[PDB]
């Protein structure tokens, strides 16, 4: 059974249906436990909270997943009337997100687009979406530039729209933060979460959009 299966398996034996709170615990404790992932919940969980909070997005976009556990970080803060489109190329992903989500019961919160984002960010505009508030660049981080790319061609941001990426401590190809703060049209901030330690655990990357030039 895959990792992302036993994830699903742990919160369903162990978690409180309904309760997104107890579902991101016990996804947090068998990651950290099994040595996955280190206290998701303090180094990235409380950075995606605080943002979200910042800005308040009605429409916020996912671009990848993989157990569901940013998904339910996200939908859980939601207002009522506000939305996460989450979008994830591997099926199986797409179902264990749909699963963690249904069991924390935030999926009247989320549209899951399963596909390749060349071929689905193009076609947002058939989900309703004139422009996007948020985007959650998550998992697959050699995605974020041409994403960006995509998103900012197909009209999709909007001047005080949130791009926020998880994982770039160290600079890979393609270089997102190269472009972003390169770029005059994004406004940057680095966040490194170093946890009780002295090296960096996990470090995001904030892009606000300055709208079209
Ligand atoms: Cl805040
Ligand atoms: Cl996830
Ligand atoms: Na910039």
């Amino acid at each position: 059974d895959t990792k992302e299966q036993r994830i699903l398996r742990y919160v369903q034996q162990h978690a409180k249906p309904g309760d997104p709170q107890s579902v991101l615990e016990a996804i947090d404790t068998y990651c950290t436990q099994k040595e996955w992932a280190m206290n998701v919940g303090d180094a990235k969980g409380q950075i995606m909270d605080e943002v979200i909070q910042e800005h308040n997005p009605s429409l916020v976009l996912e671009l990848g997943a993989y157990c569901g556990y940013s998904a339910v970080r996200m939908a859980r803060l939601l207002s009522p009337g506000a939305r996460l489109l989450t979008m994830e190329k591997n099926p199986d992903y797409a179902a264990i997100t749909q699963q963690m989500l249904n069991f924390a019961g935030l999926q009247d919160k989320v549209t899951i687009l399963i596909g390749a984002s060349q071929d689905l960010i193009p076609q947002l505009k058939k989900y309703d979406v004139d422009t996007l508030d948020m985007v959650f660049l998550d998992h697959w981080k050699d995605r974020y530039l041409p994403d960006t790319i995509l998103l900012e061609e197909c009209g999709l941001l909007r001047k005080g729209t949130v791009l926020l990426a998880d994982n770039v401590i160290v600079p890979g190809t393609p270089d997102f933060l190269a472009y972003v703060r390169g770029s005059s049209s994004f406004e940057c901030t680095h966040y490194s979460s170093y946890l009780e330690y002295m090296k960096v655990v996990d470090g995001l990357e904030k892009a606000v959009y300055k709208g079209p030039s």
